[PDB]
């Protein structure tokens, strides 16, 4: 089998470069157009995706550091990623996310219904492995282990999608962009047209390991037992578990901290969301003997006037989760360490992390005004994709027109159409929020737009 | 003397934390309000200060890595900073820069003429050591070595300023914000009101070392020999030399790369700026035997249609400077390694780096439209500072009103005034470009502004 430091394309380093291949991955990523676009992309609307990706990289390094010295896990030290690989994986995890976030993701998936759908994490793999113009046709040409580390869902769209969930009540009067977004969310997956990339990631493993590692589950009873739902992938690589843990800690605490600052989560919300289960903080305070973890003391410090009393509690909770990162084996039958080993929190810490994250989804993610803005990004992307798809040679830039022509060669009929719509999907998804707004305004908004 | 890992305020780590003090500095910085503000701050206007600071951190780590293995410099390996310290120093170097960049810096220095002036690098030290609300009154409370690493100019404003350079031809008809900005630029320095911070940084050194390390020079003949000019500090710490080298590589190549993309630097500009001295590339190509360094070959790749041919040359030039980082001793009489040792490029590489950077200043920094926008930031900040200074209790937020009251206590007369204007200067300088624009529009622009 192939090495983990192997790339799809041959790009050997000069003898002047003792940097390991994982550092070369970090260097290419930071100097890449896909990573620099994280500035003009916000996840909530304040906090940009670049800042979130840096905080996630910091948390992941702290996780890897904590594990690399805890001798209870000394048996697994050799399989931990290094500082450069965990950073590059953490800094790349939100690269594929489209403009306007979930509003744009639902939009592109709805437009690509007959052509493979769209999902952000799949586009992250698509950009990293092919789209980014660091190479001709191999993206940034990352190492096998880095590609595996960003593959959060190693199962294809077709193998996971349940198109019965897309079913809608007919409405002759509704425009094409007007629908319930929750019923058009894609499965978390990789795109079928990128199977070659996934083949490379998995050529360094035994095929029985691949079958066990790509196992899925059928979730049941989201509201009713017969409600149709997509299938979920079940397992991620070891490095991916570390990044996914850091990614959730930031969403649970750092987006919570921003919610306190903006006033979207009050102490009344806190004490009502924790009206029961004050032991989520208190019982932990007893076991670890940390008076700072007392529910009433940490509540006063979180909702304190002095900003140094809040950041001290946020950082205390950030440190509490990093110090409670355990590494177990997943219920996959895999014997490879990178496929069988998982990093996660202590069960009592995860209960507290989730319960803080649930208050964030309730007051921030599902705020009426936040959702109204997501729908507008849905309308904008749909209306932009339609127009770019109706006459792509009139509107698209010349290099994008070349890819669309190139994608259709050797293909005819419906396969040619899906391959060319994929290029348009990669063009729109690779837009920044302001670039997509300007592109919308040049095409539709009455008095806006300039030829330069 | 005191240790380099010592902080002004006592904030010892728990036994659960094996992170070194320099990693704790990196962790606090990333989760700090001052570092997160780098998203909404651009240096040129595209590339944000956050992205520039990440690229600088990457270059610095590559420099430290290259030096930590080159055995010609093995005698100095023990004095190199670690990965966390060089990152925190690189990620913090542009924290103090005000809104609208040099336009805002000239603005604040002009307003603070009688009250100590303003300079960005000084505010970086002021934020890191006192202003940031991570602690009560000690900022992020960084280690002594990190504070030293961001102290680019270890000489005070008063000791360097030449107020004859501020002299202006009288103009009764000109508004207060209308002046030549070049004649009101401050010296590169630290603010006199922050001498206590600088005292702490230097208590870990012998006083003779401090006198030699804080030596200055009087530059002569900017245009004419008798043209008045500020004095310059002469020496930086070892870690600061590494950060300052990375900071200049990014400005010389990464801002050059953006200039190619936006069309602000043409191949005609390149071949005319290099009409002579093609040997800046070619002679290096002969010594290192690198055909890619041929002037005509690298020109075709830099100004190529394929974006992978440009990024390959930019990264080749980024790698060429990192591989030519030498560490010598400065002409300071210092015997401490952190004060006597400097990191810099090979003389022939610096000639090429500077000559590329000169084309960036000519076509980008001094573009007429870029300068027109800088002046507008100058007008906006001046008009905002004046109004905030005329009635600070009517306009400033309550916490900022508390600091201004607190800064004036124990003082009367002109010293009280300068101390309270310093708080207003810290408030404006700590604004983001959009926050300062909204604050300007609430106060002056006819139909804009909301009470929320
Ligand atoms: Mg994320
Ligand atoms: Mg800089």
């Amino acid at each position: 089998m192939g090495s983990l430091e192997q790339r799809r394309l041959e790009q050997d380093k000069r003898p002047d470069d003792v940097r390991d291949e994982y550092d070369r991955d970090e260097a290419r990523l930071i100097h890449s157009a896909a990573f620099r676009r994280l500035q003009s992309k916000t996840q909530v609307l304040y906090r940009t995706r670049l800042t979130h990706s840096m905080e996630v990289a910091q948390i992941g390094r702290g996780i890897v550091q904590y594990l690399s010295k805890n001798k209870k896990f000394a048996e697994y030290h050799e399989h931990l990623p290094n500082t450069s690989l965990i950073t590059a994986i953490c800094l790349a995890h939100d690269i594929g996310h489209p403009p306007f976030g979930h509003g744009g993701e639902v939009a592109l998936n709805y437009c690509m219904r007959e052509h493979g759908g769209f999902e952000g994490n799949g586009q992250t793999l698509r950009i990293l492995g092919k789209l980014d113009k660091y190479t001709g046709e191999h993206g940034l040409n990352p190492t096998r282990r880095m590609l595996l580390g960003i593959l959060k869902y190693p199962v294809a769209y077709s193998e996971l999608v349940n198109e019965k969930a897309y079913e809608q009540v007919p409405d002759k009067n509704a425009p094409y962009w007007l629908f319930e977004a929750r019923m058009q969310k894609p499965p978390k997956c990789y795109h079928d047209c990128d199977q070659e990339i996934v083949d490379f990631i998995f050529d360094g493993f035994a095929r029985e390991e691949l079958a066990k590692f790509t196992q899925t589950e059928q979730p049941i009873d989201k509201d009713e037992p017969e409600k149709p739902l997509h299938k979920k992938s079940l397992y991620k690589s070891l490095d991916c578990t570390i990044m996914n843990l850091a990614d959730n800690i930031s969403y649970s605490l750092h987006d919570f901290e921003d919610a306190l600052s903006l006033g979207m989560i009050t102490q009344r919300h806190w004490r009502e969301h924790f009206e029961g289960k004050e032991a989520l903080f208190n019982d932990l305070a007893k076991q670890l003997v940390r008076n700072d973890l007392n529910f009433d003391l940490i509540t006063v410090n979180l909702f304190h006037k002095e900003s140094h009393c809040r950041k001290e509690a946020i950082g205390s909770l950030v440190n509490l989760m990093i110090t409670n990162a355990i590494i177990e084996k997943n219920q996959s039958g895999c014997e490879n360490p990178l496929l069988s080993l998982e990093v996660k929190l202590a069960p009592q810490i995860e209960k507290l992390r989730q319960h803080i994250f649930d208050l964030v989804c309730e007051q921030v993610i599902f705020d009426e005004n936040v959702q109204q803005l997501e729908f507008k990004g849905q309308k904008l992307v749909i209306e932009l994709f339609q127009t770019l798809a109706k006459d792509p040679n009139r509107f698209l830039p010349k290099p994008t027109r070349e890819r669309l022509k190139k994608a259709g060669e050797g293909l005819e009929g419906e396969h040619k159409k899906s391959a060319q719509l994929r290029v348009i999907c990669d063009f729109v998804s690779g837009m920044t929020d302001d670039y997509a707004t300007k592109f919308y305004e040049k095409l539709f908004t009455p008095s806006k737009g300039s030829i330069f």
